[PDB]
């Protein structure tokens, strides 16, 4: 099956997902000088104080953690969006080193991770239709460094030796998703996709400029996790990452001079 390794890696994905090469593919080199300010572009709009977190989830590339989405609780909408956007989970992708993990680049930068809040449009009436729409889902991504800890993090981290392989889950209340942001929400946007398979054409991308700085002790813990199953040889869950893809025909937009 698909995965990071040198033989089912992003190299591999076009083969069962032939999308994969198509026209708003994600992640993607955000060239801050040829991104353009749009003034039309409004505030973003992030109303998580009702956020219901759930449940965190080790799927075997990533952990998840997940939201209940079945009312209005917590929502995203301004920016460039039309409509109401929904959280259902959020995740990273990190590197083994802290000179690589995140899947947007600015200006060829690399960060040590980024932070993935996958929301979806209500007007499809779930995250499955959604998927299957080019408006259906819109994802904050946001960069980590490493330098000093972030505190809103820190329960995150702590479970992760309770989910090291792949489909171990835990009892994940009470997480509040406000302590991940960081303090402006000047954002890049375009169109583009989920950065795994399935690799759907289904995403407004929204990428913060300002990174959330956590610590080396932190993003090590990420790097405990396993790809793998419990009882089955040992892969640490590092790299879990698809590098950027070409822009082909679309502009990104900022929402700061
Ligand atoms: N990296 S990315 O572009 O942000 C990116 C963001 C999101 C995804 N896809 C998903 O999260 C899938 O959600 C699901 C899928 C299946 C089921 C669910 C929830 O619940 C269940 O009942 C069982 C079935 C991929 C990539
Ligand atoms: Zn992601």
């Amino acid at each position: 099956h698909w995965g990071y390794g040198k033989h089912n890696g992003p190299e591999h994905w076009h083969k069962d997902f032939p999308i994969a090469k198509g026209e708003r593919q994600s992640p993607v080199d955000i060239d801050t000088h040829t991104a353009k300010y749009d003034p039309s572009l409004k505030p973003l709009s992030v109303s998580y104080d009702q956020a219901t977190s759930l449940r965190i989830l080790n799927n075997g590339h990533a952990f998840n953690v997940e939201f209940d989405d079945s009312q209005d609780k917590a929502v995203l909408k301004g920016g460039p969006l039309d409509g109401t956007y929904r959280l259902i989970q959020f995740h990273f992708h990190w590197g083994s080193l802290d000179g690589q993990g995140s899947e947007h680049t600015v200006d060829k930068k690399k960060y040590a991770a980024e932070l993935h809040l996958v929301h979806w449009n209500t007007k499809y009436g779930d995250f499955g239709k959604a998927v299957q729409q080019p408006d259906g889902l819109a994802v904050l991504g946001i960069f980590l460094k490493v330098g000093s800890a972030k505190p809103g993090l820190q329960k995150v981290v702590d479970v992760l030796d309770s989910i090291k392989t792949k489909g171990k889950s835990a009892d994940f209340t009470n997480f509040d998703p406000r302590g991940l942001l960081p303090e402006s929400l000047d954002y890049w946007t375009y169109p583009g996709s989920l950065t795994t398979p399935p690799l759907l054409e289904c995403v407004t991308w929204i990428v913060l400029k300002e990174p959330i700085s956590v610590s080396s002790e932190q993003v090590l813990k990420f790097r405990k996790l396993n790809f793998n199953g419990e009882g089955e040889p040992e892969e640490l869950m590092v790299d879990n990452w698809r590098p950027a893809q070409p822009l082909k025909n679309r502009q990104i937009k900022a929402s700061f001079k």
